[PDB]
């Protein structure tokens, strides 16, 4: 049954809350980003209003078939009326087209849904800082000390000077990046930018893309393979086996591989800087894991909070087990007992 956590008290709405077939009561179906985890069970078939970005609208348009007539894009940083309630999206800083969804209910309660986010100090002179939040719906992804990572600047910087080094050392060696979802565009954007190369993909990746009103973007991806020495491919992909293969269908106009997988977090955090991160290597072929996150470090996520000073927290991830719950809990109470709210 639709959890608690996917309902927004005081309203008819739900937030991200498509696979559970009707829910009793709900108005409008708010949709915060185009992940499968978040937009499962929609489709063409689906005829009650969805509300989004204008980004996750073409999407919905384009790859699910949601019609046209039940999807209502809304502008960013606009106050808008839903069903008679006051709604602002936010940029979230996570993959292209994902929000952050401010709600003013008639009573003069204020809730801010978070969706899938990353933390940062720029959110703190949005429209969120003239009026308080009373309930804060909380990407709790990496809720936990252990999840520290460097900034999605610092990890381009290592992969664009790893990537210019490999190239003008050897000429015919091909980049991979390995891709599941939209969100990490920035990885190889900036590698195909940097060796004067468009990025090759199949057209299903190619059509996803062309979604997203990134600028400029006819300038840097193409179908053609052949033509480019930056190739995106699934996820499932990016190991020996599946690159000793597709270099096989190159016909021998490469003879080296690096590959790179942007990992959410791994172990190697805890213990080792950018600077002193290594592949894993097999005859021509490397694999670099590198940590560009979309969600916030433990430390970004603690910073955020302690700013807001939501009267009450509301977990959306990571709720499924007790200690998890209990856990978060018990940081939660750290932070407001630190800051003094
Ligand atoms: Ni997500």
């Amino acid at each position: 049954t639709c959890p608690f956590y996917k309902k927004i008290p005081g309203t008819g709405f739900t937030v991200d809350a498509f696979q559970y077939g009707v829910v009793e009561g709900c108005t409008a179906y708010f949709l915060t980003h185009f992940h499968s985890d978040h937009y499962a069970g929609l489709s063409k078939h689906f005829t009650f209003p969805v509300y989004c970005s204008e980004i996750t609208g073409n999407l919905l348009k384009n790859k699910l078939h949601v019609q046209e007539q039940y999807i209502h894009p809304l502008p960013l940083d606009t106050e808008c009326i839903v069903n008679g309630v006051k709604v602002v999206l936010l940029d979230a800083n996570h993959c292209p087209g994902a929000v952050m969804i401010l709600f003013y209910l008639p009573n003069g309660t204020v809730i801010l849904h978070t969706g899938d986010f990353r933390a940062d100090p720029s959110m703190e002179r949005s429209l969120l800082a003239d009026q308080k939040v009373h309930m804060l719906y909380l990407d709790t992804t990496y809720c936990s000390p252990e999840y520290t990572f460097p900034s999605q600047q610092e990890v381009i910087r290592f992969a664009i000077n790893t990537a210019f080094e490999a190239v003008t050392l050897n000429p015919h060696a091909l980049v991979v990046c390995g891709t599941y979802s939209i969100g990490k565009e920035k990885v190889f954007l900036a590698i195909a930018d940097v060796l004067g190369s468009k990025v090759g993909m199949s057209q299903e990746k190619y059509k996803t893309l062309q979604c997203l009103n990134i600028p400029e973007i006819n300038s840097l991806i193409t179908t053609d393979m052949c033509s480019s020495l930056v190739h995106l491919l699934p996820m499932m992909q990016i190991n020996f086996k599946g690159l000793q293969s597709h270099l096989k269908k190159c016909g021998g106009k490469y003879n080296q591989i690096l590959a790179f997988r942007p990992t959410g977090w791994t172990h190697s955090n805890k213990f080792t800087r950018i600077a002193d991160v290594i592949p894993q290597t097999k005859g021509n072929i490397s694999i670099y894991g590198i940590p560009y996150s979309e969600h916030s470090s433990y430390l970004e996520m603690k910073r955020f909070v302690q700013w807001l000073k939501p009267q009450k927290i509301i977990p959306t991830v990571n709720v499924g087990t007790w200690k998890s719950r209990s856990t978060m809990e018990k940081y939660f109470r750290e932070w407001k007992l630190e800051a003094g709210y």
